[PDB]
This record gives structure tokens, sequence and C-alpha cells, in this order.
């Protein structure tokens, strides 16, 4: 047991271990993106600025959680990260679809994490979810839907034209 | 056939993908190993930083390849990225060790790839190589050296006072 | 025999001078693509701007190549520099691919020469071909691809709304 | 016709391309010169600094008058820019002699062409050539004519001596 | 066996070993010319002022191809350094000429160690030459055989003048 | 005779050609225990460091008496510069050991040459061995002394602490 663990759940240290490798996963699904728009076959530039700017927080996410571990006194133990699911993302709008649907299961996975945090009586957990996590999810998922909305509503993706134009105006 | 690839072997395409996870598992390598020095039963502040800079530095690596792959027309996949060998890397010295083995071993792939860019009459890859690896890898060998030297001859890591005060000295 | 020549194949030194011509050649084609979107009846005021500064990089390459020959004890032989293939460049995705074109000619034109140099067992030659050209050569490659490509999805050349929006949002 | 075209004659179109290329045949001319004096069994800096400014300037003379035969609504044809009549300059008088020789004929073909504005009544083109050229070429044949008579003055060819110090006193 | 030594091999280490020598020794030859010319009876305080800015500049090659060794894993063996085959450099003509033929001495003592890293399949060494020592010499011996042809054409050595306004406007 | 010589034996003359080698000599050793440090598998900085900047010191001490020979009309004639006695120099406490030795054997060349000064009644020499060298070969010697006293107080060399201690905090 280490000295400084004190109201710590085994069951907790477990979740936590578990949200490292998601936020470290979420990092590479969006690494991947960021580098599929750099294809000279895609070339969206801002696109590609977009998700590498993603993947560079989802990384300081996992790091954050790290950190936590050892505060409590818990152990980390790493795991494999998964490679993304696909190899070409299709189209601006695709991705950012994927990217929402993304952000919505790491929410989901945090508010799980809350919720076991509450079960057993962890309100420094709990606290620190709710300040660190809840909230960024909640303004990612949000910005993602209004890209998603816009790109849609702009003609994307059968109007390169659109894509073209939303990377321009928005993401630039 | 991308409309930008010229005199780029697909061999040469398929070795950058390999490399390319090479990088991104020494940068999840040094992250273990970084916060490994951050247990409150380790406690080495300047051990943990120097890790999470080369983990940092590992990123930048891959990155650059994946921007390689794009520049020639390769196309990127990605594969998983394997946890490392040790969850629990034992002391500074130990850590030291991984590291320099570690480092020869990329170092090692770089020369692979090298010799095959020279074999497919490939310049470009091969001045790549050349240019921005080789000798990034020289130096954090010779880098990785020294301090193995200096943590042995100072009685590491038998001497918890030795490792405490190269942590001050010398990566503090 | 220049006093200064050394380990100069008299290969390589007609390489370059067949080199120095491409060179010139290539700033001249850019030149005319400049003043055709400068033409009232195409006014595609920042594609003009575009070639012209490709004009005026080609020029620096020549004459680099001329101190190089002078450098190495080569001699420079000058020869007419050909008027480019085409008066009237079409639109500005069609010049694009034709710069596209170019710069993968100039490139394997490159590419030959390092062959060559290292078949004389020339490092000095081969390195500078390399530092200086090769990757110089890939970045605008990749450059002008995604152009292309952009211009392409957007609908050019036959919209015209495409090349304008695309000479104000990238090339301005 | 070009929408713009207002009392822009025929010929004088013609003429205005064939100034184009005269200007940069001058252009090369001038690179070629800066060259030679690169070399390192001649090794006058400060005359190949000298030509190689002479020869920018020239590639100046071209552009703009291009940019003349847009404004007034005529298409640029551009010819084969012919390779200069010397490879090997001489020496410093020699060049500067070349160079006078060049200027007068440069002068003369825009003598002709201001007559030739004059006789189809195009004052802004005979103004144009009165504003932007003539003038420039008397300065320019009045200080080559200066330093072929120095260099004369001071024993040039046959002193080495001389052209040493007039590239350091005057060119310098 | 070196704990960082790669890929590097004995013929390697023994042929940067002589490399250093010959730097160290470059170096004391130009020492030698510069207090030459520092003599009451010879006098050309800027060709006192070139040479010994050659030396130290020798100096510093050479202690770049210690660190290299120690980089490598090599063993640094110094040798004596042998005096110059000279103690009297006759005149500035004479000199350079001394000096040209050195700095050919030392380019193809690099050739022949670039063609061994090639065959040794040594990458590393390879570009480490031509990055860092190729063009150096091509430049220094450019400068030479310019200072060399001036010289001559001012009718150095007979010509003391020559001499002295050469060290005032070039050298000075 | 040189018309500037006035008062200079040619003992004197002489002896200042050896006191040259010797401080060249000087230099060189310094060089060797400079790079020595820089082993990996030796890897103290500040040693190297400072064995660096005494080798830079005695090639000033060279220079100035090469200077002086010149100054007083004597001639300059160079000799080989001996390789150090050593390849391995075993220890920062036995590399200072080593350097006082040689510092005093140093001395004791300087107290010769000002003896013969003096017998010779050249007070110039003498004067300018006061200034220039005899204090400061005192205050070599005493510092060196201090060195190793602390390095043998602190339980150099058999204690690699000591010798990591030393470097850090009085060579850093
Ligand atoms: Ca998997
Ligand atoms: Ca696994
Ligand atoms: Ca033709
Ligand atoms: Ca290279
Ligand atoms: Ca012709
Ligand atoms: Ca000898
Ligand atoms: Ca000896
Ligand atoms: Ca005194
Ligand atoms: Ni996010
Ligand atoms: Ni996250
Ligand atoms: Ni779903
Ligand atoms: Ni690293
Ligand atoms: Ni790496
Ligand atoms: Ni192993
Ligand atoms: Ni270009
Ligand atoms: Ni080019
Ligand atoms: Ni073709
Ligand atoms: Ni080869
Ligand atoms: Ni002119
Ligand atoms: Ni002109
Ligand atoms: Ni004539
Ligand atoms: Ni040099
Ligand atoms: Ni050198
Ligand atoms: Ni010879
Ligand atoms: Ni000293
Ligand atoms: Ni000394
Ligand atoms: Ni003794
Ligand atoms: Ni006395």
């Amino acid at each position: 047991t280490s000295q400084v663990r004190q109201n710590y759940h085994q069951d907790s240290e477990a979740a936590i271990n578990r949200q490292i490798n998601l936020e470290l996963y979420a990092s590479y699904v969006y690494l991947s993106m960021s580098y599929y728009f750099d294809r000279d076959d895609v070339a969206l530039k801002n696109f590609a600025k977009y998700f590498l700017h993603q993947s560079h927080e989802e990384r300081e996410h996992a790091e954050k959680l790290m950190k936590l571990q050892n505060q409590r006194g818990g152990r980390i133990f790493l795991q494999d990260i998964q490679k993304p699911d696909e190899d070409d993302w299709e189209s601006g709008l695709n991705a950012m679809e994927a990217a929402l649907h993304l952000e919505k299961n790491v929410n989901q996975s945090l508010l799980e994490l809350h919720k076991l945090a509450h079960d057993k009586n962890d309100p420094h957990l709990a606290d620190f979810i709710e300040t660190h996590y809840l909230n960024e999810q909640v303004k990612a998922i949000k910005e993602l839907g209004d890209h998603v909305t816009n790109l849609r509503k702009m003609g994307a993706p059968e109007s390169g034209l659109a894509e073209y134009l939303f990377d321009k105006h928005t993401l630039g």
C-alpha cells in the first residue's frame, strides 16, 4: 500500500488506468485524421491542423490522469494503444462526424468514472473529473456538432467547394 | 498512384510506416518511464522531466516521418502502439540503460532504412534520414551512455544518494 | 585544368551545364505563366504573383549551379533558353498541372545528376544536390499537387468561381 | 480584340514582343559575364557583382514591357533567349566594351520603337518609352563609357594590376 | 567495446585518428605562415592575420573530429604534429600556393575517408564528412585559387607593390 | 642581421624557440586530457571544459612568444609537437596531478629562460618573462595544487562520487 493512499478504491484505480488508455487512443485517432488531411489528394491544411491540435490535447488529458494516479497512490499500468478504426477518413464531414462519435464515447466513459467515484464516496476523484474533464467534453461535443451542422448545410461532402471554404473560413 | 509520387519504392513506403510505429513506440516507453519516476515511492522529479521531454521528442520524430510519407506520395498505415516491456523501471540507472538499448534499436532500424533507400537509389530519402535522424540518434546514444557511466561511477542503483544527487546536479 | 579542380568528372561538369539550362528554362516557363494570369481576359492576380515568385526562385536555382560549376573548376557553357511549350495556359488548374509536370521533370533530371555523382564517387556533388535541390523539389511537387487537388475538388476549370476563390483564399 | 485595347497598332504590339526578347537577351549576356568573372582563373568579384546587378536590372526591363503589353491589350509571345556570343569574355575591359556595344544596340531598338509609336500616333507608348527606357539607356551608356575610359587609361587589359585596382576602387 | 559503439568499423576509427592528425598539421602550417608574414623583413600584416585565422579554423576542424570519435565510441590516439616543410615561406604568392596545395591534400584525405565510410555502410560518418567538411574544403580551395590568380595577375612575387596592395585591398 | 635586432643574444633566440615548442606541447597535452574526459566511459564534462580552456591558453602563450621572437628580430624555427606521454589519463585526480607536473616543468623552463636573459644583460627579455609568464605559472600551479588537494580529501580517484561532485561544484 502506497504511503499516500487514502480513500482510493481499487476499482477507481483500475478505472483510471482504463481512462488513460482511452485518452491515448483518442490522441491516436486524431493524429491519424490530421495526416489524412495532409495527403496530396485531400489537401485541407486547416482540417489537418485542427485534428493535430486535438491529438496533442488528448495527450495532455492522458498525462493529467497519469499524474492523478500517482497523486492518489495508485499504480499506472499501460496497455497497447489500438490503431484507429479507419485509415482513410473519407472527407472533412466524415472525419468531424467520427470525432463527434469519439468524444461522446470518451464522455460516456468519464460519466461512468464519475458515477464510480461517487459510489465509492471519493469526492476528490469526483471533483477531479467534474473540474478537469466533464465541461471539456461538453465543449468539445458542442464544437464538433456545430462543425458537422455547418458542413452539412454547406453541401458537404459532395461539394468539394464546401469543405474548401469551411477549411478556410472556420478552421483557418 | 499519387500524382506526386516519384522514385519512391513500395519497400521504402512500407519501411517508413514501420519506422513511424517504432517512433511512436519509443514515445510510449519514455512516457512510461517518466511517470514511474513520478511515483511517491520513487520521487525523482528530474528523471521524470527528462523522460517526459524524450517522450515528446519521439512524438515529433514520428510526425516528421508521417509528413515525409505524404510528401513522397506514400500512404500512412498506422499500427497498434505496443505497451512497453516493463511497468516498473526499477531505478534511474536501470531506466537509463533501457533507454540506451531502445535508442540503439531505433538507430539500427534507421540504418537499415538508409541502406534500403540507397539500394533503391532514393537519395532524397537517404538524405532525409541522414539529415534529420542519424546524428540525432548518435547524440542521444552518447548522452545516455554518459548518464549510465556517471550513475555507475556514483554507486547507483544501490546508493539512493547517488541517484538523488544525479537527479539534482545533472538532470536538474 | 583548373588549379582548383579535384575529383570532378567531365561528365559531371557537362551534367551541371545541362541542369543550369533546365533551371533557366523553368524560370522562363513560370514567367510566361505569370503574365498569362495578368491578361485582362484572365485577371487572376495571385496566380500571376505565385508564378512570378516561382520564376525568380528558378533563376536562383540556376545561379547557384553556375556558382557550383566555378567552385569545382568546371567551365560554364550556356545554351539558348527555349521558349515554353504554350503561349496560352488555359486556366489556373491547367497551369498548375503544367507546373507539376515541369517540377517532376526537373526532379528527374536532378535524380539522374545525383546518380551520376555517386557513380563517379563525387560526394561533394552528391551532397550538394541532396542538400540544396532534392527536398526543394519534393516540397514543390507536394505543394503543386495540393493546389491541383483543391482546384479540381472546387470545380475548376469550368467554375470560374472556383479559380477566383482559390486565387483569393489560397494564393492570396 | 481585347476589351481594353485602344489606339494600339498591331505593329507596336509586335515591336513590344521583340523588345521583351531583347531585354531578356541582355539579361542573359550580363549573367554570362558575371559568372565569367567568378572563375578561379579570373577572380574579379566586383566585376562579377556589377554584371550580376545588370542582369537582374534587364530582367526588370523585360517584365515591365510584358506588363505594358497586357496593359494595352496586346498579347505576349515569347521567343527563345539566345545564348550570348561569347563564353569567355577575355578581360574586364573587353567585357565592359561588349556591354557598351550591347546597350547601344538595345538603345537603337528603343529609338526605333519610339519612332514607330510616334508614326502610329500612340503617345501613351511614346511616353512610356521616353519615361522608363530612354534616359536609363543614356545613363547606362555613359557609365559604361566612363568605365572603358578609365580601364584603358589605367593600362587594361594588359595590366592585371589595372583591372584589380579598378575592381576594388570603382566597382567595389 | 564502448557501450555507445554501433555500425562503426575499426578502419573508420583509425581513419578518423589520421584525419585528426592531418587537421592539427594544417593548423601548424598556417601558424608558421602567419608569423612568417609578421617578420620585420616581410611585414604583411593582413597576410599574417589571414593565415592566423586559418590556423585557428583548422584547430576547430580537429576538435570536431575528436568529438566525433568519442560520439561513435572510438578511441582517440594522438600522434606527433610534424613541423611544416618550410621555415621561410618566400612571399605572399608562394604561401598562398602552398596553402592551396595543402587544402587539396586535406580534401583528398577527406574524400578517401568518405569513400571508406560508404564502403563500410556508415551513413552517419559519410554524412558527417559531407555536411561539415567537403564543402568547407571546396570553398577554401576556391578562395585560395582566387587569391593566387589575383596575386599572379598583379605581378607577384616580383612586385613587392603587388603583394602590398593585395594585402591592403583583399586581405584587409 | 635583422634591422631591428638589438641586445638580443643568439642563445636567447634559441631559448625562445624552445619555449615556443614547450608551450605548444602543453597545449597538446591539455587537448588530449580534455577529450579523455569527453569519453562516454569517463563523461566528466567540466573536467573536459577545464582542460580545453587550458589548451587554448597554452596556444596563446606560444603565439605571444612567436610575436616576441619577431619583435626582437630573432627567427622562428618550429619543431614537431610531440604527442603526450599518455593516451588514457586514468581519472580526474590523475589528470590534475599530471597537469601540475607539466606546469612545474614549464615554470622551470621559464626560470631558466629568465636566468639566461639576465646573464646576457637583456632586461627587455627578463621583464617580458617576469610580466607575462612567471606569475601566470605561479597562479596555475597554485590552482592545480588546490584541485589536487580537494580531490584527494574527497576520496578520489576511488570514489567516482568524489570526482562527479568536484566536476559539478568546483569545475562547473
Ligand atoms: Ca490491434
Ligand atoms: Ca500488446
Ligand atoms: Ca526554339
Ligand atoms: Ca547527405
Ligand atoms: Ca541559338
Ligand atoms: Ca619530425
Ligand atoms: Ca614522437
Ligand atoms: Ca620587472
Ligand atoms: Ni478533444
Ligand atoms: Ni480527452
Ligand atoms: Ni456508435
Ligand atoms: Ni530520443
Ligand atoms: Ni526517435
Ligand atoms: Ni538487446
Ligand atoms: Ni519551383
Ligand atoms: Ni529549380
Ligand atoms: Ni509527360
Ligand atoms: Ni553507393
Ligand atoms: Ni543596363
Ligand atoms: Ni534593358
Ligand atoms: Ni557593332
Ligand atoms: Ni582552411
Ligand atoms: Ni581542415
Ligand atoms: Ni604535390
Ligand atoms: Ni596553464
Ligand atoms: Ni604556458
Ligand atoms: Ni617528474
Ligand atoms: Ni643581477
